[PDB]
């Protein structure tokens, strides 16, 4: 039908425009915005579909052939470059990383670029030098491009990529080792001939567990497993990195594998910036779960990220939409303690302690507003966010009016019912309070407690017998008899 | 010489254990039937002090003195001893036999009053009596009219009035006599409180009849009729009833408790309470609670230092059969010593006494309690908890708290969470947080009944107030001892 395409366009646009988070619906105005060869507006389609998710690495490559094939600048040329650097990001990608070293190799002649290729090609099999498979291709095509230079028959770099190739244990390494002898007219040198049976051995070790990969179905996540404990055993942090990688590409919806990747780099070699990348690549690739979010935000904190954009990811957090009420309580609760650990309390007044009493009025409206008129349900029903600030307010801040307060609003919520409730208050008071308060609590305590009416009363005769007057041991033991009678 | 010998074995066996009833009955049965006044006199005095005498038993040594008394010292020496007999129960007979041996002293020591006094307190305890009451009364009205003098007559006519107005058995009878004895008219208000007393007399025929009906000791004939008489409210016939219940159930401690605390809680008289407690812990010395209601009893009363010291020394004396019981009135004496301490002084006489006494309970059940049960009596360590409280919320003394926490600690009361927890928020109140982080690391390594539960509190703790180094090590703890 005519102009067909024109008119679907603007009903996912539109379509969009109300639910930005259709992935689908990017698909496919891209595809058709693509037929109907609006250019600039596919790149901007693709743009906004890409900061919002991860791209496979098909998606990334599409758009990088089309930028690629189109371009007739130098600056071009650098435009293209911040697109591979912006696709690298999301996940493993041999095929991307290829196709930037062999597109890099066009920017020869303009001075900076021999090192580009050597830089693309370096990070390249940093990242998956190692893979099983795939870092074969990339060894070769870089000892392709050294040997198309190879300036005065300097063959250091040549052998040298031979050299660290035959160390590592990647599939076809014997035809490597062949094609060197045939080539390298002098020894291939014992600490490369040991060097080369041992990774032989690594091969031969392997083999079962790419052989399960192979025969596997799916995103062939049991193998994975398998595989991820047998190389966390062994204990090389490259080769986990590189296992917990090729599963993540395509187990990457699995929100418990980002969190023992996550859990590895965080508390075992917890270099910032490696760590802080994959917990962003975690809360891009499964935003629901809230745990992952948690300990972004935790990460952040630990490694000094600037205030404001530890703020800015907790709104992201907000919007990312949770389905049940414990997480949004959950979140707020990450949030409120990471503001509370920015408080110096041994000052009269502070602006961090502001930001953070605020940081709960924000909290306790938002648990009255949106989680209620989403769920019918407060996320907390024991006010737990309410406890942790009175908490603060009675033990740190010397407030303790406030601290009542709270209480008095966790109490008429219905939980003046619950012998613990009034044990936590109490408690409060003793810790804070005087006795009198104390008293108070417990008399009230005595007269509301609905579960465990006699813990209360033996809590209260406790307190008299060990404080009070003989007149305030006697009223205590007509209370709790007229009570437990 | 059979009887020689076994009135010495009897002394034998009360040399080791004087808390033997029927040994002291039968030594003195023994000493009689030889004669020896004087021992039996003494044996007597022995007894009584040891237990409370029936009102029989009163009796035998009663006519025992009255039969040998010789002269006018005997006389007084004699009301003496009736003097001690009433106390001890309800005992009607003794107060009619108390009455007509005063008769006997009329003549001499102008105490012609006195058998009016003997009388009167006669009706005053049992004058209420429904079945023998009577008794008493008509006694008391033989006498006066006896030495009624010129016909005057206004000591029997007054007598019969007040009678009259009381609820006793046949009374009809005794309304009858009097306009029979009446010279004149009765007069219009006694009639009308006869005829109230008939109210309530008809009124407690069933209960009278339910401890006739039933054997004795009727103890729920007797709890149905303390109900009874205790919805009525008044606190004469009340006291009565709790009375004339006890001596059939004077063994019954749950009943002493009811007597004493209804006392306790409405009388609100000294004197009458702390009687009915002392005679409680004659009565049934054995059971520790009766001690503790006493010697709040008389702090409540002002009850003198010295005397309620002493009342907790004859209290640990007493024996009781459970480890837990000596906790308990320990327990009792301690929160008493500590009422007496002003705690807005730096150092007191008063809380001196409160520590070293705290010392001497704990010695005392390392020692006497353990030796004595194989137990720790308080396993769970309530006194050194109560000692470590103390010192630190009411003295400045955080450091005792500390120690006592040690040893509260060290006997298997690291397993509980709420031991840990118990030091926790005694720290949290009155030590620091860096104690607080110390008490719940070591509470989630040794809790074995609870440690989630202590997980939390930690998590909690350090989220409240901790760096993030240090959720991070409590989280580190937590997972590693929840998997």
């Amino acid at each position: 039908a005519m102009g067909s395409g024109i008119l679907e366009i603007e009903r996912l646009e539109e379509q969009l425009s109300i639910n930005v988070y259709d992935y689908n619906c990017h698909v496919d105005l891209i595809r058709l915005l693509r037929l109907e060869g609006e250019l600039t507006k596919v790149r901007m389609a693709r743009q906004k579909m890409s900061e919002i998710f991860p791209l496979t690495e098909e998606l990334w490559l599409e758009w990088l052939h089309d930028e690629i094939s189109m371009a007739q600048d130098g600056l071009d040329r650098e435009h293209v470059y911040d697109l591979f650097e912006k696709a690298v990001k999301d996940y493993i990608c041999p095929n991307i990383w290829l196709e930037y070293g062999q597109y890099s190799v066009g920017g020869i002649g303009q001075k900076g670029g021999l090192e580009k290729v050597r830089s693309v090609f370096e990070r390249a099999l940093s990242s998956v030098g190692l893979h099983m498979t795939k870092g074969l291709a990339l060894w070769e095509a870089y000892r392709e491009f050294e040997s198309a230079i190879v300036e005065a028959a300097r063959l250091e770099k040549v052998h040298s990529l031979f050299r660290r190739q035959l160390a590592i244990p990647l599939y076809d390494m014997e035809a490597t080792f062949a094609e060197y002898e045939e080539w390298s007219e002098d020894p291939i040198p014992e600490s490369v001939i040991q060097n080369y049976n041992k990774a032989l051995q690594q091969l031969e070790k392997y083999k079962p567990y790419e052989e399960a990969l192979l025969q596997a179905e799916a995103p062939r996540l049991a193998e994975y497993q398998a595989y991820i404990d047998f190389e966390m055993k062994i204990g090389d942090p490259a080769r986990i990195q590189l296992i917990f990688e090729r599963a993540l590409v395509e187990n990457c919806l699995v929100p418990d594998l980002w969190i023992r990747y996550s859990q590895y780099l965080d508390r075992q070699l917890k270099v910032k910036d490696l760590v802080l990348s994959v917990h962003n690549r975690a809360i891009r690739n499964c935003p629901w779960t809230v745990a992952l979010w948690s300990r972004y935000l935790l990460a952040m904190e630990r490694h000094g990220v600037d205030h404001q954009v530890i703020s800015v990811t907790f709104e992201k957090a907000l919007n990312a939409g949770f389905i049940q009420a414990t997480d949004y309580v959950e979140i707020w609760q990450a949030y409120l303690d990471y503001l509370r650990r920015r408080v110096d309390f041994k000052q009269d007044s502070s602006k961090e302690l502001e930001e953070l009493r605020a940081a709960f009025t924000r909290a306790l409206e938002y648990l009255k507003q949106e989680v209620e008129e989403r769920f019918n349900e407060s996320g907390d029903p024991s006010c737990v966010i309410m406890q942790n600030w009175a908490r603060i307010e009675a033990r740190l801040c010397n407030n303790m009016q406030k601290a009542r307060e709270l209480w008095d609003s966790i109490m008429t919520r219905g939980n003046a019912k619950y012998a613990n409730m009034w044990l936590e208050y109490y408690n409060l008071e003793r810790a804070h309070g005087d006795t009198q308060h104390c008293r108070k609590a417990l008399h009230r305590a005595v007269q509301c407690t609905s579960d465990y009416p006699e813990h209360v009363c033996e809590v209260l005769l406790t307190m008299e017998r060990t404080e009070g007057s003989l007149e305030d041991w006697d009223i205590a033991v007509q209370k709790t008899e007229t009570r437990l009678a």
